[PDB]
């Protein structure tokens, strides 16, 4: 069955089941179908021949999902733009893409863009005006036609197709041990593809998306009360977000008695975090997945068990889905032998058809191999019997003491030290070269009476792992590590405040 049909199926079998919920606003599979049908019909009547991508502005309102499906039912790809995206980048996206329409949940603040803006009331009138109407079944985006276009920080628009999303979703449902009618957490803003990991697997299995917004996360007591009521079963988020929840004593099986599946992607998953989770949720399975946005969310996955925890101090990123394959490459097109590190490369139906209008950018990253699209991740790693390991981004490989060290690796051994609960390394550069490393750490419990004593203890244990030239010169301590709007470590913010 087509992707949409797998979804529309629940509108029929389970019409009154909650499809999406954000705070008090809820929508059933029936309304979702009904309203997205009406929106699609409208889009077609307004743009009979055009199929340009459509922007969908908002945060966590149910209209975001209604609008996405409406856009694709009419043959248009959608571009999720979260309220957190700076206005300048939003305008860029407006002209960058060929978008001629922007649908908005709430009020659209960003200074007028060069597109037609349908918002708030306008959108409501459409659902009302076109209620009952249905789109031409044959207008639904298909095959290699764009489904959604999510942008890179900057600003490149990765084009994900129907076939791409179908390949990811089919895999996700299969190997993530998903069932039907489960409640899926949604922590990631829609302009971050990690959200796709829960949105579609949930919709095709008739689950319930339980959204957590930005303000709620800023007010911990609300977040946790919300989690206590969610009855979430499938947790999809970045490692950093789980860890912050973990900093909360009551966050365990007690708060989420039905938790059964954790899905992590986007950054390094600390062995300890997975450890605490396995402990706090003995009934749950932990999955670590890896992948860039250019390859449709994630391509590798592995069940992180105590066993894996016991034999892998540094957790692996998983096995590649069978319809794709991985390649590790060194200096030249030299395909490194299993065990050796090189840049990770992905090939298969998951790979993006390339950046939106920029054969210049699509040039270096994307290529063809035996007829299949391929993408260079910019990530360093290696394979061992089909199991992929992540070392770090090629860019976070710095040059100090005429020695080459990797940010991610140092952070790992640092995290391993006593008294260190959270840690990030900020490479400080004097002039145009890297002068020294600054360690920002969230201290665990301790009895030191003076800061210098704590820093000496950590540096001493750290020197038991890493060479002396890898040990950061300066340490700084704070109550928490900042997360960007996507839930990832805010390295930019950190470097900004080390400078200041
Ligand atoms: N399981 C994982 N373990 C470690 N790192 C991961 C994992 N999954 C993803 N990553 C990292 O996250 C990156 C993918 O993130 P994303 O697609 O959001 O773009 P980004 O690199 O974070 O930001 P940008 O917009 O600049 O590209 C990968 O290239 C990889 O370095
Ligand atoms: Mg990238």
């Amino acid at each position: 069955m087509k992707l949409l049909e797998q979804i529309e199926k629940w509108a029929a079998e389970t019409p009154d089941q909650t499809a999406f919920v954000w705070r008090d606003a809820k929508i059933t599979y029936k309304q979702l179908k009904e309203d997205s049908d009406a929106l699609a019909h409208w889009i077609s009547s307004e743009y009979p021949d055009d199929r340009s991508p459509i922007m969908v502005y908002g945060h966590m309102q149910p209209e975001m999902i209604i609008n996405f499906l409406g856009c694709v039912k009419a043959g248009h790809a959608y571009i999720p733009v979260d309220l957190s995206i700076p206005a300048d980048r939003v305008q860029r996206i407006a002209e960058n893409s060929g978008a001629k329409l922007l649908l908005s949940a709430t009020a659209v603040t960003v200074t007028d863009l060069p597109v037609r803006i349908v918002s708030e009331d306008n959108l409501k009138d459409i659902f009302f005006t076109h209620k009952g109407n249905t789109p031409n079944p044959e207008h639904a985006v298909k095959g290699d036609e764009n489904f959604y276009i999510i942008y890179t920080s900057g600003p490149k628009g990765v084009q994900i197709t129907y076939n791409c999303l179908v390949s990811f979703t089919k895999w996700a449902v299969e190997d993530f041990n998903l069932q039907t009618g489960q409640v899926f957490l949604n922590q990631a803003p829609f302009s971050f593809d990690l959200s796709v990991m829960d949105i579609y697997p949930s919709l095709v299995t008739g689950g319930t998306l339980w959204a957590i917004d930005k303000d709620m996360i800023a007010r911990p007591k609300d977040l946790f009360a919300s989690l206590e009521q969610s009855d979430i079963q499938v947790w999809t988020s970045t490692p950093s977000f789980a860890e912050m929840c973990l900093m909360e004593a009551s966050f365990s099986e007690s708060m989420l008695p039905n938790m059964k599946t954790f899905l992590f992607c986007g950054e390094v998953l600390p062995n300890e975090v997975a450890r605490k989770l396995i402990e706090r949720f003995p009934k749950a399975t932990i999955m670590n997945t890896y992948g860039p946005t250019e390859a449709t969310v994630a391509v590798t996955g592995i069940h992180v068990t105590e066993e894996v925890l016991d034999q892998y101090k540094s957790l692996p990123v998983g096995y590649c889905k069978s319809d794709c394959r991985l390649l590790i490459m060194k200096e030249d097109g030299t395909i490194a032998p299993d065990g050796e590190k090189g840049e990770i490369v992905i090939v298969g139906p998951s790979v993006s058809v390339g950046y939106l209008g920029s054969p210049e950018l699509t040039e270096k990253a994307f290529t063809m191999i035996d007829g299949e699209r391929a993408y260079k991740t910019g990530d360093a790693g290696y394979v061992e019997n089909g199991l992929l390991f992540y070392n770090g981004r090629l860019d976070f490989q710095i040059k100090l003491h005429g020695y080459r060290m990797e940010l991610e690796e140092i952070e790992h051994h640092l995290r391993a030290c006593s008294y260190v609960e959270g840690a990030v390394i900020v490479p400080i550069k004097k002039g145009e070269k890297y002068d020294y490393l600054l360690a920002v750490v969230v201290p665990g419990e301790h009895s030191f009476e003076k800061e210098f004593k704590l820093t000496s203890a950590i540096k001493k244990e750290l020197n038991e792992r890493l060479p002396n030239y890898m040990i950061p010169r300066k340490f700084m301590y704070q109550s928490s590590i900042p997360m960007t709007p996507n839930g990832k470590v805010d390295r930019k913010k950190l470097l900004s405040e080390v400078t200041a």
